[PDB]
């Protein structure tokens, strides 16, 4: 096992009808197929579940790249910090954002996330898709 193990991504949205999450321990190619649904205008946060196993890690960063076909990447970096080893997993949450609204805002966005640190270590790099819809269905 590695020192840092990213286990789960969750979109914390209080107005959502059900859970919006994805297991990050399985196959990484199957993650692209899975599409995450977010109603337009919804307030949300990105939650990263991860474990520290042996030693204190420092300088953790969450890096998120959002792609729409034919558009320049929308980048965002979040400082995660230092964490010590323990059996229970940790939870890092981004600040609240508001998903865009309107027909021009609806559609599927292609995300590539990076859980890394100051040492540019690849704790986990994965792809996932987010669909902005007029309603939750
Ligand atoms: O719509 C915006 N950016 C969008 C976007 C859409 C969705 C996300 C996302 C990804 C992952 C999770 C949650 C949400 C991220 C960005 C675009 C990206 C690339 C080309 S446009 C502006 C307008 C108002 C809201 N703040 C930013």
């Amino acid at each position: 096992a590695p020192n840092v193990v990213v286990t789960r991504l969750t979109l914390v949205c209080e107005s959502a009808p059900g859970p919006i999450t994805m297991d990050l321990t399985g196959d990484l190619e199957a993650l692209k197929k899975e599409t995450i649904v977010l109603k337009e205008g919804s307030e949300y946060r990105v939650k990263i579940h991860f474990k520290v196993n042996r030693d204190i890690v420092s300088g953790l960063k969450y890096v998120q790249h959002t792609y729409r076909t034919g558009v320049k990447v929308d980048k965002a970096t979040f400082m995660v910090g230092s964490y010590g080893p323990r059996p229970e997993e940790y939870e890092f949450l981004t600040p609240v954002e508001e998903a865009p609204k309107g027909m021009l805002a609806r559609g599927t966005y292609h995300n590539k996330s990076f859980f890394t640190d100051d040492d540019k270590q690849d704790h986990l790099s994965w792809e996932w898709n987010l669909s902005i819809k007029k309603e939750w269905t």
